[PDB]
């Protein structure tokens, strides 16, 4: 093993850092994840994830964990509905296709993980601020916590992620779309039609630019999406105040049947984020002090528009833990850049059609 004398810090502890960590332990590596998160209780904001066949679900096949993930995810239909209300499509779970992409709720996905783990393998209340080269060993640096150091640094810690100078210079970017994300607890009585209208199946409708998703079971929750392209004047909108958030989405969702208006009063609060692409677009660094590599949205967050997102961060996962896993390379260094190279290809693949179906779906008139 590569890593024989050594140890790995996993920097944050989402479903691709977790899954990291175990397909690394599970081979007698050692690794901690570091995870700014208080405690394993913190709720996750957002919606479902889907494992997809051939990706996310090999990953947690190689983790022994994949019938774990089928007990606890939920196979949903699809209704497609105009702003009307009127279904212009359903399209129900088949038993043949159960396992294709169960949804899975994200704070249930991450207890599944955690306990595949050896007892504090993750490190809670840990914000790496600075990371630092040094002779044979990274010293890291955690907001009011003791620093610590390791052999391998891997980077797992979002679309967001502020230390990865030492990979690449790349930025994230803005594509030009937005999401205004929420849930709605008890929605058989706080939005009865609308949940009426996604009948147990997840929803999505389209008007003039408008797009809304919904998933109306998450753990007993409907949790919605309404994206949109931005809108020139923009922040002229305050996501702390749901009054403007509301006063903008009335006038927005103006021509729309009362049961989405419903749906928008009824919310007590609104998350609104710019969508943001950290592209693949150029080769990382070659030049590098020790050890350091990227998986999940550190390396390639991407617009969510085709359910291309955890999963390719799930195949990081498997194929970095493959090649550290082996005496097949000579160095860390060429089992991190041999993975780097793989993920470039599937990972561009994947970019090119999230930019792709953004690009095609908020032309002013699509239809799904
Ligand atoms: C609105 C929206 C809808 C989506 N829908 C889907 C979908 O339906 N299907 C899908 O596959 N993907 C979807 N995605 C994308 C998906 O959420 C991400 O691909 C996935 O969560 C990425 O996993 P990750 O583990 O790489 O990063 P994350 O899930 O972002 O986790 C990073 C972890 O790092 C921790 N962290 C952050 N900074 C630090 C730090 N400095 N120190 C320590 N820890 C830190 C964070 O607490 C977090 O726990 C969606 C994304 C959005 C924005
Ligand atoms: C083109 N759109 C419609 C689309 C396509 C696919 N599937 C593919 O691209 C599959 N690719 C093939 C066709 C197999 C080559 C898709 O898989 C998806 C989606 C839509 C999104 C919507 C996401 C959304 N995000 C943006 C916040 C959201 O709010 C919700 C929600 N339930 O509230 C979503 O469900 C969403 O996350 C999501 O999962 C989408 C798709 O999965």
């Amino acid at each position: 093993n590569l890593l024989s004398d050594k140890n790995v810090a996993i920097i944050g502890g989402g479903p691709v850092g977790l899954t990291m960590a175990k397909l690394l332990q599970q081979n007698g590596i050692d690794v901690s994840v570091y995870e700014r998160d208080n405690d394993r209780e913190a709720r996750i904001f957002g919606g479902t994830l889907d494992l997809h066949k051939g990706s996310g679900q090999e990953a947690m096949k190689k983790a022994g964990l994949l019938q774990t993930y089928y007990d606890l995810a939920l196979p949903m239909g699809v209704n497609i509905a105009d702003e009307k209300g009127n279904i212009l499509s359903t399209k129900n779970v088949k038993p043949e296709n159960r396992f294709d992409n169960p949804e899975i709720n994200r704070n249930d996905l991450r207890a599944i993980l955690l306990n595949s783990l050896e007892n504090d393998t993750v490190i809670w209340d840990r914000k790496l601020v600075m990371l630092e080269p040094g002779k044979k060993k990274w010293t890291l640096t955690f907001e009011n916590k003791p620093s610590e150091t390791a052999d391998l640094v891997i980077l797992a810690n979002g679309g967001m992620s502020k230390v990865r100078k030492f990979v690449t210079d790349t930025e994230v970017e803005e594509t030009g779309t937005f999401n205004i994300q929420a849930d709605i607890h008890q929605p058989e009585i706080n939005c009865p039609g609308f949940f009426q209208l996604c009948n147990g199946n997840r929803l999505m409708a389209s008007h003039q630019g408008n797009l809304l998703f919904a998933n109306p079971n998450n753990n007993g929750a409907l949790h919605f999406g309404i994206s949109f392209k931005t809108p020139d004047e923009w922040t002229q909108v305050d996501f702390q105040n749901r009054n403007s958030v509301v006063d903008f989405l009335l006038k927005e969702f103006s021509d729309w049947d009362k049961r989405y208006k419903e749906l928008i009063h009824t919310t007590l609060s609104f998350v609104g984020l710019a969508t943001r692409i950290f592209p693949l677009e150029k080769p990382w660094k070659s030049k590098r002090p020790l050890p350091i590599t990227m998986i999940g949205d550190a390396a390639h967050l991407m617009p969510p528009f085709a359910g291309q997102g955890v999963n390719s961060g799930l195949v990081d996962a498997l194929i970095l833990s493959d090649n550290l896993a082996d005496g097949k390379f000579n160095s860390i260094e060429e089992a991190v850049k041999n993975y780097e190279q793989q993920m470039f290809i599937y990972g561009k693949e994947a970019q090119e059609e999230s930019t792709q179906n953004e690009i095609e779906m908020f032309k002013p008139d699509f239809t799904f």
